[PDB]
């Protein structure tokens, strides 16, 4: 069984909590590589490349904070 | 399901905002170059694609502010 | 009863400072979406949107402020 | 009550300062759409629209001088 | 007697180093939202906006600085 | 009677030492978000509440130095 | 007494740097506008309008580099 | 082995996404060098140079969103 | 004896490298004001304006760099 | 007589190590408040705002190497 | 033999985990310097400093934290 | 001997990387001014103009780069 | 004969290491200050300066990291 700690299960909250949305990026990109000067996959293409952009930012910032809480109480122990 | 963030909702508002705008632009395209000498066809073709350049531009400019609505929050997380 | 600590209560007065300001932005949304190529629509958005950026970007800022006031009294207990 | 900023409030000057010119422009539009030859008429209907063209671009730029004198102000608070 | 800081006085150098700069913005706008068409009125308001735009950004900085110095000192008492 | 020790009276000249910049920091916050757009009360609360960061800090670090003093005393009884 | 920035002064040399070229372009008008058939009349209103069109233009390009000048020193204080 | 990281990867699936855009643009060019007069090669040279003019710009700001994603998470390790 | 600092003397370099580059932009300008529709007058004028626009980035860059070396180097003493 | 440590003496040799800077400044910030908008009174408050930085800077942080020197020695008397 | 400790053997993870990078970075900006007009030579070279970019801040980062672990361990020793 | 650094060496590279770009620039400038009419000598000179303005906005963004790549590892020195 | 200590010939090998960088920069600024428009000297500046701006940095870290290597071995002497 592979481990997982508090600050996974922060992650992976983030992980559960977009359905595909690692999926719907790279799909994304594919079409738009196909034809870039589509209208209609430049906008959608935008929305989920800035939807992506957000979904890291948070992510990587709440664990942060968690992990800043943590050594705080683990260097009042001695 | 096909998952669908807040910056997803509110580029799907300007879509859902035209009925058949994407439509009618391609229709009227195409009966513009059947007889590309009409000026009952040229008024109408003018028209629909200044109304179609207008579109685009306030909803890629939308989700831009919203971004940076966003990215603003999440750095003062930590 | 929901707890509401300090930082909360600095928080809601941003939320009650404004009355409607959430749903003034979603409502000149829809009617901009409708139709947007209509100039008193456009700068009626343009004013709320601009306010709407400016509220968040106050709330959040203040509520980092008084974080460290706390963060560098409660140091200082030890 | 709606509730109405700082920007709004700046907004609302172009909007009182004019009586009624966006009913100015509408009612010359349609004189003019019912006899589009007539030099009375279209002398009379450069006037308001030149005057309604110079209306939007002066509050337009306004509104957007003021969001950044705000915008630097509150990057100064943290 | 309403207390004053050092901060305070900084700041306040910066509002009585203009005599009515907040009177001659207003009645700037007032007089142009009258007639937005006017060149000498257009002329004047680029130079009371433009001299207010510098104002702000002066004296937010200017108070920004003075804060990192004291902040700077009062780390190195303990 | 308030038994009022000597770091009780070192925190109360912090506390004696300004007026009323406690009130004077909670009505410029309600001022502010009645209408967070505006230059003079976004410039007012810049300088209140940077003050205010200084007075808590000031006051938090002057404390611990007084203990540090006491506690070496102490120490040298037995 | 009104108080002057050096954006206004910059501005006032072109307003003292023509004698009465706002007059002179007022009267050239109700001059031509008495009877706009004289040749005497149109090549004198031709020669004080394109006058007073570079006069605005050499006016407000030269404030808006002495405040692309200002801005960036005032960025550099912090 | 050429070793190719994961920008790499983004920015060749636009050089697989077009054929040989690459090739079409030098093709189109020396026809039209050869006769610069000829409204068949104008109009086939526009299309292909505007297609290749919107390729690199997708391209490089598509790079540029992912560099500042993986910065924002390095930056969080310590 | 006016005391002046290392930070003092190189922004005096940039003075004393120019002779009088600060006088004859005034002198340019008010040859400008006088006649503004010369081509001898407009072309001069542009240079030594755009000449000194790059005079002042270059002074105030090069003062911003110096301050970041020395805070750099003063945080490394306690 | 006003008694003066071995700590005040370092402190005034900073004080006295500048003739009047701490005049400079405060003379810089009266012309620049009369009149902020001048390039010749922005880059001389830049370098000296700048200079007095770095002088508090590198005062408080040597008083408290040579308190921490201090506390070394009365440490290992006992 | 040369010695190599475990912080070495981490920072020899990113050494070993690309090919030739470090080759690829070179070759790239002296195809560069020789023609830098070609946009197949910029493209390519913005992916490889890019990555380049985020290589050695991703072998810095992770140095630094192994580090601080280890440095903790120590002081518990006595 | 006169010293070069790592950034003087990246530097050095577009410097021997064209001929004699510099020379070629001005030998076109000197017969462009002789005769600023002759089409044979205004497209040689758009050429070598625009070649000349690459060639000094990828030099001064590059050293940038490598710059802040070694400023993130100083930092983590200590 | 001026004595040096361990932590001197450390920042003696930074000084020996670059050979005349500190005459460099002075000279590059000299000949920068007389025409601060040549692309050729601002391309040159840029290079010695931020040369010069990591040659204090790493200097100042390194004798700051062997400052803590000798206080934590001077500490277990007792």
């Amino acid at each position: 069984t592979p481990w997982s700690g508090y600050l996974d299960d922060v992650s992976a909250k983030f992980d559960t909590g977009v359905d595909n949305l690692q999926t719907q990026v790279t799909e994304a990109l594919d079409k738009l590589a196909a034809k870039p000067s589509d209208p209609a996959l430049l906008a959608a293409y935008q929305s989920k490349l800035s939807e992506y952009n957000l979904y890291r930012n948070a992510q990587s910032n709440t664990v942060k904070v968690f992990k800043d809480i943590d050594a705080a109480i683990i260097q009042n122990f001695r």
